[PDB]
């Protein structure tokens, strides 16, 4: 049984179709509002799944064209993005085409950013392929590129006409990529849906081990999280940040490709429990059920040795304008809070780097 999320973003509404092996004809045919649909991917997924999709728009009668990036984080930048613009500009596309972003959360913010600019904006269409971006990437409209000084500093807001995530092209999906989307998922429940924790907790053998019904419900509920905190945030989204303001450190330190985002939040998140037990709002018993459901999930709990003094500037250097937390006041009701410690702070972060 395939389910529908109704998202309501800006003055823009849009459906999420989270299912099993998809029909993208059937799906796709309301959304695709014009004659012409570029395909965005890169050289990992177009082989494993691009045919799948251009055959099933081309049977609906759709020019479809394609721009097969190469894989990567490094290649997230205004060159890569001007490929792109060569591709549509070669095919003789017009305002009226759609750009379908078939890939992880790169090709989703490269895709919808070209889609932005392209004759001053034209269609866009999502087809998350990493679990990650199939629960952070399909909310929120933001799409962005890289600069050589910052990270996601260019781009542009640009909501898709729909998102289909379908869970059968998770199976291809290495391990790390996967449990580092389940991070996301935990997340969610941590900051706000004690009750999606227990439910993780009696589900995650399943969800590891790739269940496609389970991934489905988890999926569902994570977007459904992230678009009732964003609605409501327009009517806040920082609780999105449970445990990033620690996990950019460690990912800072480590380095690009050392560690996963996912696994970075999953430790940071760790890092947040602790402190949030030091500061008395939570038990030692919260923070060993939020280390056992995360190892459970295979992520890390503990990051490599990193000195304080480059750890906290990594934290202070990250800083929005006073340095304010993600912390738990219980499980499942996270807090933004610049009511702490330091030398707790540090405590925390100590604690949770394994020799
Ligand atoms: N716009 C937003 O709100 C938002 C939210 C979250 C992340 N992002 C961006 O998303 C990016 C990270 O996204 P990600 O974690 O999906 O990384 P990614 O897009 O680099 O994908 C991870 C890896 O998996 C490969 N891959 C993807 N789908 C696959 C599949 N089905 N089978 C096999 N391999 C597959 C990709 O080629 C890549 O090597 C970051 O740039 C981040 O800034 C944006
Ligand atoms: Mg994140």
């Amino acid at each position: 049984h395939m389910q529908t999320l109704h998202v309501e973003l800006g003055e823009r509404r849009y459906p999420i179709f989270i299912g099993s092996q998809l029909d993208p004809k059937q799906l796709l045919e309301p959304y695709i509002h014009g004659q012409q649909v570029m395909i965005v991917s890169n050289v990992t997924v177009a082989p494993l799944y691009l045919s799948h999709y251009q055959e099933a728009l081309e049977s609906l009668g759709k020019t479809v064209a394609t721009c097969i990036l190469p894989d990567g984080e490094k290649y997230k930048d205004i060159q890569h993005l001007n490929l792109i613009f060569d591709a549509l500009l070669e095919a003789g596309f017009n305002r009226d085409c759609t750009v379908l972003a078939l890939g992880g959360g790169v090709i989703g913010d490269m895709a919808g950013f070209a889609s932005a600019c392209f004759q001053r904006g034209v269609y866009f269409v999502q087809v998350p392929t990493t679990l990650l971006s199939q629960v952070d990437s399909s909310v929120g409209g933001k799409t962005g590129i890289n600069h050589p000084l910052g990270k996601n500093m260019l781009g542009a807001f640009q909501q898709p006409q729909v998102v289909l995530a379908d869970m059968a092209q998770l199976n291809t999906l290495p391990e790390r990529e996967l449990s580092a989307g389940l991070a996301e998922v935990i997340k969610y429940a941590l900051l706000g849906d004690e009750d999606f924790l227990v439910w993780l907790e009696e589900n995650m053998d399943g969800l590891v081990a790739r269940d496609a019904d389970l991934l489905a419900e988890a999926v569902y509920r994570s977007c459904a999280h992230k678009a009732r905190i964003v609605a409501n945030d327009e009517k806040e989204r920082a609780l999105l940040n449970l445990g990033h303001t620690f996990g950019h450190a460690i990912e800072s330190y480590l380095g690009y490709g050392t560690w996963l985002h996912g696994e970075a939040v999953a430790t940071g998140m760790v890092m947040a429990a602790d402190l949030s037990q030091r500061l008395g709002w939570i038990s030692n018993e919260d923070v060993a059920r939020t280390k056992k459901i995360i190892q459970r999930a295979n992520l890390p709990i503990s990051c490599p040795q990193i000195p304080l003094d480059d750890f906290l500037g990594y934290m202070a250097h990250d800083k929005k304008v006073q340095l304010r937390l993600v912390l738990l006041k219980q499980l499942g009701q996270a807090v933004i809070t610049k009511d702490f410690d330091v030398e707790l702070m540090k405590q925390a972060i100590l604690a949770n780097q394994h020799g």
